[PDB]
């Protein structure tokens, strides 16, 4: 049994009270107060529509993925990754696809900087989408489940779906459950072919073992995964730590 499986078993034993205290213990998070107030009022400038804009910004500002040209955003949801990319100097077009409907977030129309180069299409299940040419491939799909075998299936399906979209382009892909041995086998094969590295984002919650496969980096995937399992396991043992609060992103206004 992997360390990740030990973490998942312990996570599943927590009461709701224990789970709520654990899920943000020692994590980093942006203060969404201003954005949530503005969005409730229907404000369309400055605000990021979700925590995802800051989450992708964390990788971009570290050069782990450098969006450029035509960006595809799979599983765009409200559009946080797409609206953030729309303001980036090298980006020329953003196309987001998301399922929408019951149980799924719908794109939020916004007027943040570069809105005019964004097209968010809902009602689209990416598992039936044929691949398109793009310079940047983003994917943030992977629904958590108390079952790690359900998560394993979900993760392998995303990895198989994204591959034909990868053609010597920039990429950032969520890996929901990176610790199951079958997933590690696929990730090692994918890294041999397309390069990149698996990275844990400090803005992820402790309630998920997600890591992101980014294009600009190198390293040992197994080492990186076990490092996260040990980190998350130890966070159960530690006294509660309020999250490290950071300022949310201002996505401005205007067209380009
Ligand atoms: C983690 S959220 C993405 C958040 C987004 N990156 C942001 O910044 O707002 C993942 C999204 O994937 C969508 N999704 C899940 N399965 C999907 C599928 N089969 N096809 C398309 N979208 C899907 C979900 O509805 C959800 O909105
Ligand atoms: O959970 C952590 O992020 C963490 C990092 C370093 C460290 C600890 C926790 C306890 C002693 O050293
Ligand atoms: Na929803």
């Amino acid at each position: 049994e992997t360390l990740g499986e030990k973490w998942k078993k312990k996570l599943n034993q927590l009461s709701r009270k224990e789970f709520d205290l654990y899920k943000k213990s020692g994590i980093t998070e942006v203060d969404r107060t201003e954005a949530k107030e503005g969005l409730k009022r229907g404000e369309t400038t400055h605000h990021a529509v979700s925590r995802g804009s800051a989450k992708l910004q964390w990788f971009v500002e570290r050069n782990m993925v450098i969006p450029e040209g035509r960006v595809i955003d799979l599983g765009c949801g409200r559009g946080g990754w797409s609206y953030y990319c729309a303001g980036l100097k090298k980006v020329t077009e953003v196309r987001g696809y998301t399922k929408g409907g019951p149980g799924h977030e719908e794109p939020v129309p916004m007027s943040t900087y570069g809105w005019n180069i964004v097209k968010l299409m809902s009602g689209k299940d990416v598992f039936y989408l044929p691949p398109e040419k793009c310079d940047t491939l983003l994917c943030d799909i992977g629904e958590s489940s108390p079952s790690p075998t359900v998560e394993e299936s979900r993760t392998i399906r995303v990895l198989k779906m994204v591959e034909p979209w990868l053609k010597n382009n920039q990429f950032c892909i969520k890996v929901l459950n990176p610790y199951m041995p079958t997933v590690i086998e696929h990730l090692e094969r994918l890294q041999r072919k397309h390069g990149g590295m698996l990275v844990r984002n400090p803005l992820s919650r402790n309630s998920t073992h997600e890591m992101y496969w980014i294009s600009n980096g190198t390293g040992n995937i197994v080492s990186s995964v076990n490092m996260v399992s040990r980190l998350l396991l130890n966070r159960f043992t530690m006294t509660h730590r309020r999250p490290t609060i950071e300022k949310d992103v201002d996505l401005g206004a205007g067209t380009r």
